[PDB]
């Protein structure tokens, strides 16, 4: 609900990205704040939550999406982003 | 009509994606909720329905579209997406 | 004028796509309803008409555009798309 | 001024496309009606004019742009596009 | 706060770009002014600050993001951009 | 200020493009009128000025940006574009 850690998975294609998003949100209490079409085929899903939650989420999403479609590019956690980085992070996705 | 399972096919190009969409919707009672241009040439079609419907649909779409154009990237089902994932799923496509 | 069959050609680049569109529309009575920039360099042109018209059109467009530029990716006909698929098909192109 | 033939050059990148556009418009009396970013790096420039004008233009643009940057993909003329194809052709570019 | 030097990192994918942005902003007093989706999968993050700040920032971001996802494309500093270049530089990002 | 020659550099990525823009504007009296994301990763920067200015600018930008990131695709000058080509040239960039 109120944690500020950031979890991020980037995939080749939207399908593995949606699998990642589902596995992450089912794995721990994290909020899905963005899904971004990057260009070139990259898609990135972003979650916010407490450190431990985001840790468990990212690990789960990564294990899940590497088997789907063109797969996984990156799985990363930043437990406390600098206040400046909030300027580039999505507050809610657009669907 | 009211099922919440999710079916997804991602293709290289729009043509196999439209074949996928037609085969899926003809294969079982599923609703076509989105067609997404991902970037890089990826296109993803998304269907919602009951679990068994989405199962049959995805299987049909996958068999159909792998023979068309540049073909199939991914075919996947999530029978119950986390409530958070609804935030990134299209409610209706844009044409 | 009133036929609901669907003809589709996908090309690498816009130029072969315009050649495809011209050959298809000159080959039989079909309506050009969409030209779509897919991402990655894919372009897809879509025609509607009666079954026989769309058959002749797609065959003509395919023979024509494979010799132009980066060429042909896919040529496909769906003689009756499921009512659900109409949700993703363009009603008129944008130029 | 009033001719309806269509000249088209597709290039890898915008720079050779601008060279193409300049060579075509300097080579014969043709009107520059569109420059289109296709995705994947393809750019297409479109000219309208009388048949002979468009013939000379396309030949000139093609010779000119193949030496610039990533070069030429396609050079093509359609002397009379079907009335349906007008629906997908740009009336004026956007800059 | 008031320095006009420019720091820039370009990455393959958004995830390494967000890592870059975090490392740069944590490394020295710089302002994150832009994150740009370039097409093809390139993402570029831009920081402004005093010369020494931007120097330290870019070095930190570069060391950080080369280990994340598809990695680093470019890391560059322009300590005083020409007044003309301000016309193409983002004033604040969009998230 | 009032010259109509055109200088153009196309790069793989935005970073070398910004280096190009800075080197060109510092090298001679030219105005930066556009920076264009082309798709596929191509970026093109456009300068206007007198012939000699644009000559010196393009040469400087080219030497500068080939060492940055994924580098240089094309460097080109058109000393007097046809009046028709003005229709596709940017009047000012968007940042």
């Amino acid at each position: 609900v109120t944690g500020i850690a950031l979890g991020m998975i980037e995939t080749r294609g939207l399908v593995p990205a949606i699998e990642a998003a589902d596995a992450m949100t089912k794995a721990a209490e994290v909020r899905l704040v963005g899904r971004q079409f990057v260009g070139g085929g990259y898609v990135t899903v972003l979650v916010r939550g407490e450190t431990g939650a985001v840790n468990a989420a990212v690990r789960a999403g990564a294990d899940a999406c590497e088997r789907v479609g063109d797969g996984l590019v990156a799985a990363h956690i930043i437990a406390r982003v600098h206040s400046e980085v909030e300027n580039i992070l999505p507050k809610a996705p657009q669907a």
